[PDB]
């Protein structure tokens, strides 16, 4: 499963680049009127006028798309914690697991053993825990059950 | 003025790097809240005054960094309590036997 | 404990804004720069 989290979250995160380059090209092209109002300025309710009026407005407006660049940002910066997350707990859930299980005891377990989904996987050690709880209950249930019949043998 | 504009780039670029940071670092205080909001409502199920003195003189506690090893502690003294218990009612078995 | 750890979090992004905060100073600086420059071609 956590290999499963890396490999999507290998895909999420280049979603969330390909925002920031879209959001990035945008903040270019903002700074791309003040560039040419330069060189029309000089290559000539003139030319020369539009470009003095509009070159500091195209500066100012300039805020909003940077500011919506650093919203988009931040999907990265979790995106990246995310992985970083799952890299680190990927390599010791697969290095636990390698203590095995022969194949006859993989579908004993299937008997009822669940399959835990991604989005269940950051809680999956408390899971385990409850399902693991719950048949220990049954084990001491049956155990009582089993002394008291011993009562009853003696 | 093309220089300038690479600075003013590299500035940006390193506004960048200080909002990732900043980033991250909230990130963090999000799992923080989220742990702290996990144990809330279990710590606000009210308990006995004689209970809780049972556990603090019975139960240790993790410090503040490293916080995230008092899960360890669960595990560890729940498993110690549940074989101490199982052997209590393993010598209660026996001496029902012997009684009957 | 967590509440306490929120509260070290925070104390910890408080820098990491202030350094945010002082990296735009110095963004508006050179952007500043950048236009002495881009008046300085209207000045020739």
């Amino acid at each position: 499963l956590w290999r499963e989290k890396i490999n999507l979250l290998n895909a999420r995160l280049a979603e969330a680049q390909t925002s920031e380059e879209q959001l990035q090209s945008q903040l270019d092209l903002q700074k791309k009127v003040v560039s040419d109002h330069m060189q029309r300025y000089l290559q000539v309710d003139s030319d020369a006028s539009v470009a003095k009026a509009k070159l500091d407005e195209a500066q100012t407006i300039e805020s909003e798309l940077d500011k919506q660049l650093r919203a988009a940002n931040k999907v990265t910066c979790v995106l990246d914690t995310e992985l970083t997350l799952a890299r680190a707990a990927e390599r010791k859930a697969q290095q636990t697991a390698q203590q095995g299980m022969k194949e006859e005891e993989r579908e004993l377990s299937a008997s009822h053993f669940p399959v835990v989904t991604l989005e269940q996987l950051p809680d999956i050690r408390d899971l385990e825990r409850q399902h693991e709880r719950g048949i220990q209950h049954e084990i001491e249930r049956v155990k009582a059950e089993l002394h008291r019949l011993n009562i009853e043998l003696t």
